[PDB]
């Protein structure tokens, strides 16, 4: 299981925002696949694409969407794992990976953290084997497309860099995308959030990543459970008896614990925007603001 394989089922719409990358990938990858007769002779589809941008944008998830939409098998590998965990057998692994992908066209190879192939003799082999394999466009043949992912494109070996004809920036999510991420992350959970609240949550998380948003949302959803747990005082409201947590000393405030209260006849506190706003304060964004420039320096130079 050093090499993952799957026929993923991620539609474009399942990936929050990124419409620009998406549209780049559509014409870079999907057009060739949709209309292969366009690529007779010396006109050949891209076969290396680098995805670069700050962490927490789900470059992986987007990659699966491409596979789903190209109707191809998704083969994938982590370069950090290759360099550290497997080491000795890494040459063999990079081989087998390209070999599986050839045997399974149409297919996509995903190499995560391509920077981690180069430096801190032994992994010099991995670099070298990868390069030979990406010359496997000039095997015959393909078929197979390599999508590299990096957070630190400026630390990516220029030789490897050069094998990735096409480069696409995966930005931090904008207002609309963050709004979508909040919705997706709560999905079906019982709550009383409006369309406007989602937008508010969106607007209020400038500079957050999908990951960041995921952690904030995971935090917020637990709040009603959190309230039920640490009360101390409940109260009847309203189909026969129904009690919810309330402050010490209130209109009908009995003193008890959740344990004291009967099956069902609990009234969980509503899940409010206020729970999410709280969660936003206690989870700072992950990604430094100087990254914009560092990534944009790369878009300017090797875009």
């Amino acid at each position: 299981t050093a090499i993952l394989s799957e026929k993923p089922n991620v539609k474009w719409e399942d990936v929050a925002g990124l419409e620009g990358a998406k549209e780049a990938l559509k014409e870079a990858v999907i057009l060739p696949v949709k209309f292969p007769h366009l690529f007779k002779g010396n006109r050949k589809p891209t076969s290396g694409i680098l995805l670069y941008g700050p962490p927490g944008t789900g470059k992986s998830y987007l990659a699966k969407a491409v596979a789903t939409e190209a109707n191809s098998t998704f083969f994938s590998v982590s370069s950090s794992d290759l360099v550290s965990k497997w080491m000795g057998e890494s040459e063999k692994l990079v081989k087998q990976l390209f070999a599986m992908a050839r045997e399974n066209k149409p297919s996509i190879i995903f190499i995560d953290q391509v920077d981690a192939l180069t430096g801190t003799e032994a992994s010099r082999r991995i670099k070298t084997e990868l390069l030979v394999q990406m010359n496997g466009v000039g095997n015959d043949s393909q078929g197979v497309l390599v999508l590299g992912a990096t957070n630190i494109p400026w630390q990516l070996d220029s030789a490897i860099r050069r094998r990735f004809e096409r480069r696409i920036y995966i930005p931090l999510p904008d207002l609309a995308a963050r709004t979508t991420m909040f919705e997706i992350n709560v999905g079906d959970t019982p709550c009383v959030l409006t369309k406007e609240d989602y937008r508010t949550l969106g607007a209020m998380t400038e500079g957050y990543s999908g990951s960041d948003i995921a952690v904030v949302v995971k935090d917020a959803l637990m709040q009603p459970i959190r309230k039920i747990q640490s009360a101390t005082h409940f109260k009847d409201v309203s189909e026969t008896r129904k009690l919810t947590p309330c402050s010490p000393g209130d209109d009908g405030a009995i003193e008890m614990s959740w344990t004291d209260i009967e099956a069902d006849e609990l009234k969980e506190p509503d899940l409010t925007i206020k729970d999410f706003l709280k969660a936003i304060k206690s989870t700072r964004p992950t990604v430094n603001e100087d990254d914009l420039l560092k990534q944009e320096q790369f878009t300017r130079d090797f875009g």
